[PDB]
């Protein structure tokens, strides 16, 4: 079975049939945004649907024998797995949610087109040398949302009532959203000295992003100049070797004429 | 017989002509704002327009004449054609919009100078590499838009009710427009985890904005350092040819005393 | 006489006299804005200004003595001269706005200290490239200011009336300052359509301030590639000379003995 | 004492034990925000703070006797010392800031945590250089303040009536927040002219933060490129020299051939 399905999964017309699925499917998931158009033809697309996660759901099982444990070793293989293992928890159920995660699969658009992975991957691979800047900025957040809750949640319960409240607002105002005659310029009728909280605030989180971005391009270009540099190194140790390899062929070669005249009376 | 014509048209002067037309036209657009001066002056003014589409469009067909089909493939030209054409329409009509459009026909500033038509050229040229990147954007916003009308757009139609109106909303918030006070507290006051969906819709969008920047300067460099890498080590490897040949020198100069030395050495 | 004002002039006094003038101005005028201050004690105040507005007129007046005609092509001066100028003219009644503009005499902490002077030239050195770009988008808020005018303005009159009214509003919407429920989601109640001219407004708007931004950065470093490529490429060319011109004179010690040798077989 | 004392302190147990301690308090200082959780175990967690209080003091009187000298010109030790100084100040009193600021020694997990460190330490390192562009726009705000004082204050007290409140309100313009229908649009109906103060100020505040960044970018780059620069050039360095090493030795070895020369003569 193995290898005749094997070279079903593998081919180019499978793949090719899935994204062809996943675009209609997607296209379909758009008009079902529109209650005019599912009152004249939602019964086409309702079963349109069910039948697309059949297919899906029998694609990801032959995949998983066709790859055995090396599926679930795979970031993209195991989204797809998850993405369709969503739209298979029952149409009507008590949480209505899933329903909604359901439209995720549309991201299949992205795991099955290598341009896209490509993209996507990109992106990714700046994140795991961020995790401490993120980690600093959170421990940022989380100290402030501490103090802006003893602060201001007693006389200003919707913003910074709880440590919750206080983490959304102070997120809001580092997106420098409506942040004064919204936020501030309000706190600051009970408590003048507002300021002296958001304004530092709003200066280290706005100092530390803008670094951020600035030390990724140079600690980038630093590379690209350190390999660039031995490149350049390399050329010029292997053809200044040579001129000096080529003048001490030539300091011996009057050393030799030197000697052969060194035994020309002698005997 | 192309060329009799053909000198008018590529002539310093008929440039400088049609230049100087535009800004003149663009001067009339201006005050055509002014209802005060469309009385004192209004009946001036609407010659001058007319005057201009005139001349604008024997240029076109002299240019077509010149040009031929080149001139069908040249998006300078197209864009030159199609907002000539457009002023031609009666300024009575069922769709007056394109009344408005004629006011496009200033572009052609940029269009007739080349130091401006190399800036948008300039700018254009990042779009290309880009297209993949707005792409999977493009489809991000058109997953969040469906999820979103599902989740908010009984209660909020407004801003969600329809799949356009949850990409218009959608695109605010992108652009952190009164993105908390104005749309997600609101949103909360029904749907209290509402911010599971926006902010983290925030963090995506603004880091594939800050990545794709980062990803041009950082690649652009790269290519810049490619050429530069080549220059020097394309010299290196020059130079040392220079020295070469002037060694080559002493190559014959020794091999000619090794010939004729030990004859000079005899009994 | 002119040597003995010059070294006065020169001296490391002179600036340090008006630079100490220029602080304690500074500090009273921000005195000056408290009503408190004002009142009791304050007409000390008023005279320490026309005391220090002599001692600069003074100050130019020497300046003018000793730099002569080349006082006058330095910007740095003319700015002097030309903030000392307006706080001389007298408190004219109904003129209030010069009152205020003497303020700007403040600025000369900038034009006396090197580097303050420094950043600022940095500063305005980034322009004279931009003078294109900044056309460009001049000339694009023009045309599309014009177009707001006419499609919005009788009906929104405070934001579009006006030609002007229209430049400010397209302004507030390129900061996306309150852009979709201040200004465009208004206009849709009107307008439905209204989305087609502002969002399209603000991708171009954005991307050509990005990429202004961009092609500084990048231009830069292939400008700074350009001078280190030369001066690797100056210092491998550097001992080449002296290396070909001495090799040429070592194949001489050679081609002597194309006589001295073959003539002792001239015996 | 000491070396015992010192076994104890620089042991991995130490450190290990009161990041411990650190991450803890920092858990039950976000559990003190809940009234209903401070209610029922408020008592068993004010007991952990004065525990861990007293353990980061004999931990910071320690430190002292092994470092001595050097703790107190320690920047991490010195902020150590401070915010545990701080929650040792009693908390009855008027003042009931310091309560709050207790939650400050929460950033000792920055100060225990190397990779922690050294990300606030790059960020530092930015500053000094920068200090010159603050002081530009701090007195560019100043100036602009007193200006906005006497132009708007008694009109507009809330946003100018003070110093103090024009540089608040001048922030909040430089961020972009809510500066038009909030503010300028506003104060348009009794100044029609004040676009002429506002938008210039936009413009030159804007310039100087995107030209810093772009100045700090392309600035490290030329550092770089000058590290390279020189690297590379030390390469052509010592190797244009070993090849003019091996000429004089060429030469050495050739002031042979004119006095072995010397055996010729015979016939
Ligand atoms: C340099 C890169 C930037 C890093 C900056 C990260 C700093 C935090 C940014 C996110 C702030 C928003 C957090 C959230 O808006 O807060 C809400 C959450 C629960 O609060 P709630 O349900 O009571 O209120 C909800 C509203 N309601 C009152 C009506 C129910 O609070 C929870 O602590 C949320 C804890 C936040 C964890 C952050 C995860 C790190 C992201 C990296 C990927
Ligand atoms: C100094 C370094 C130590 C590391 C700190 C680790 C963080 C541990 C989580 C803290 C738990 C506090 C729970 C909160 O106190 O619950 C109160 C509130 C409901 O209050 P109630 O009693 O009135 O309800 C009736 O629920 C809240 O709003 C919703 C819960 C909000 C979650 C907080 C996010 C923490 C982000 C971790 C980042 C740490 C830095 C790396
Ligand atoms: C990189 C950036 C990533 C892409 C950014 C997407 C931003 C989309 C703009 C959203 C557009 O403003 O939404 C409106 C439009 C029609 O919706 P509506 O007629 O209900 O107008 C609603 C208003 N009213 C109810 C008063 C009639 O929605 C349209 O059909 C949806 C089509 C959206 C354009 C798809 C490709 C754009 C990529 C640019 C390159
Ligand atoms: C995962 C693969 C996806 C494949 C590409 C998806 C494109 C399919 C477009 C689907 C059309 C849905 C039209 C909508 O369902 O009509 C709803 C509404 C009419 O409402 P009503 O019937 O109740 O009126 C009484 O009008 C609407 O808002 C008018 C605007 C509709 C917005 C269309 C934007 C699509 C751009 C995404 C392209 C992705 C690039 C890779
Ligand atoms: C990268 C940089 C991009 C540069 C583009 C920026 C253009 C300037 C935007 C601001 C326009 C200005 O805020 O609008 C005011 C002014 C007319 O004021 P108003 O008396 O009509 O009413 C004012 C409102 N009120 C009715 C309440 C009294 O409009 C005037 O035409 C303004 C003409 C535009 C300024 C030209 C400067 C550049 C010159 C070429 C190089
Ligand atoms: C292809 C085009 C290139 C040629 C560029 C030429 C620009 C010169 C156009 C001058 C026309 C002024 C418009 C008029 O004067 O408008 C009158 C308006 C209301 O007055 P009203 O009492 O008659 O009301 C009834 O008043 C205004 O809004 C008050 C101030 C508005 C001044 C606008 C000047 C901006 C021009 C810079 C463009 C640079 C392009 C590179
Ligand atoms: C690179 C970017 C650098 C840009 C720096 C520009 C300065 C930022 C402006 C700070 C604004 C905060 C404001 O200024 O706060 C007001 C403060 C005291 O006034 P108030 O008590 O009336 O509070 C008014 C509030 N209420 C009356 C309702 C209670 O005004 C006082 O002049 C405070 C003067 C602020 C000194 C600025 C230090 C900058 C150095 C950073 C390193
Ligand atoms: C060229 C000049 C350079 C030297 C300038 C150095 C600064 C001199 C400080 C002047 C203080 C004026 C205070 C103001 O006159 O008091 C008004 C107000 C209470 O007024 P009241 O009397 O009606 O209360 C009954 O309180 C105010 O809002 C409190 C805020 C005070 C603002 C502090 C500004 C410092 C920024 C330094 C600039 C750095 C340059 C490199
Ligand atoms: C800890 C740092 C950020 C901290 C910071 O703010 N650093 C100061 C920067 C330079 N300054 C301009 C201050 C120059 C000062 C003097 S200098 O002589 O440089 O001019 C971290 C955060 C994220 C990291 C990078 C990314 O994961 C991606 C990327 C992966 C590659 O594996 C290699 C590098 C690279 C570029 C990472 C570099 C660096 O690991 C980063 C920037
Ligand atoms: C517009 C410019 C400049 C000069 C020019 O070509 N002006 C045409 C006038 C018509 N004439 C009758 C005078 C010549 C007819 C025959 S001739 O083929 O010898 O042009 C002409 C120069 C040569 C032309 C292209 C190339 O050829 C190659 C290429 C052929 C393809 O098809 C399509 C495109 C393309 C890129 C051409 C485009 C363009 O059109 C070009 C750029
Ligand atoms: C798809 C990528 C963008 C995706 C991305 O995010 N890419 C790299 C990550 C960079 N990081 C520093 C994060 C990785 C860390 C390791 S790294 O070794 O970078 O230090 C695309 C988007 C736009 C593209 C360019 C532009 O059209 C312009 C330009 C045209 C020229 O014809 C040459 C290339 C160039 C520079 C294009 C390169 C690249 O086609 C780009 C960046
Ligand atoms: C060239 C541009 C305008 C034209 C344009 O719009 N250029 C876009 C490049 C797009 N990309 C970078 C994607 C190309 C990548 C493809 S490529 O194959 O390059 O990798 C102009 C506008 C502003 C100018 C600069 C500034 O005055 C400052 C500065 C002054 C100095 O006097 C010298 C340089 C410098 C850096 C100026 C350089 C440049 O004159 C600038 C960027
Ligand atoms: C550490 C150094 C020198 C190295 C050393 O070793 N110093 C003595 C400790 C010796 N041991 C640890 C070997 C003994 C424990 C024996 S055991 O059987 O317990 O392991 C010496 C140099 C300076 C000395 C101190 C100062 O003058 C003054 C100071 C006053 C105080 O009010 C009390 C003591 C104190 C701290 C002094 C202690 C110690 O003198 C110091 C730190
Ligand atoms: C005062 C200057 C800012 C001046 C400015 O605003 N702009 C420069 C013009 C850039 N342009 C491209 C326009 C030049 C055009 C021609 S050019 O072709 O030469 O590029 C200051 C502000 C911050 C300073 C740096 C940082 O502390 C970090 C860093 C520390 C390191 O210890 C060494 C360097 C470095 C990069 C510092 C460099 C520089 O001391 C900076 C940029
Ligand atoms: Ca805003
Ligand atoms: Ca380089
Ligand atoms: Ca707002």
């Amino acid at each position: 079975m193995y290898l005749r399905i094997t070279n079903i999964v593998e081919s180019s017309f499978f793949t090719k049939f899935i994204i062809y699925l996943i675009v209609l499917n997607g296209i379909t998931m758009g008009l079902e945004t529109s209650k005019t158009f599912m009152q004249s033809f939602g019964v086409y697309t309702t079963l349109f649907n069910q039948i697309v996660i059949t297919i899906f759901t029998i694609e990801i099982i032959l995949r998983i024998y066709v790859h055995r444990i090396s599926f679930f070793k795979d970031p993209w293989s195991l989204f797809d797995f998850f993405v369709v293992a969503i739209s298979l928890v029952p149409t009507s159920s008590g949480f209505e949610i899933l329903r909604v995660l359901r439209v995720l699969r549309l991201f299949r658009l992205v795991t099955a087109v290598p341009q896209m992975r490509k993209i996507v991957s990109a992106l990714i691979s700046v994140i795991p040398g961020m995790l401490s800047v993120i980690a600093l900025m959170t421990l940022f957040f989380y100290i402030f949302a501490i103090m802006a809750t003893q602060l201001f949640g007693e006389r200003f319960p919707e913003w910074f009532g709880t440590l919750g409240e206080s983490f959304y607002t102070l997120f809001q105002v580092m997106t420098l959203d409506d942040w004064s005659n919204g936020i501030v310029r309000p706190l600051m009728e009970v408590y003048p000295y507002a300021w002296v909280f958001f304004i530092p605030f709003i200066f280290v989180v706005t100092f530390v992003m803008i670094n951020l971005v600035v030390a990724i391009i140079v600690d980038a270009m630093a590379i690209l100049n350190q390999k660039e540099e031995q490149h350049i190194i390399d050329e010029v140790q292997s053809h200044e070797d040579n001129i000096n390899n080529e003048i001490i062929k030539l300091r011996e070669e009057i050393v030799e004429l030197k000697e052969l005249i060194k035994t020309s009376l002698k005997n």
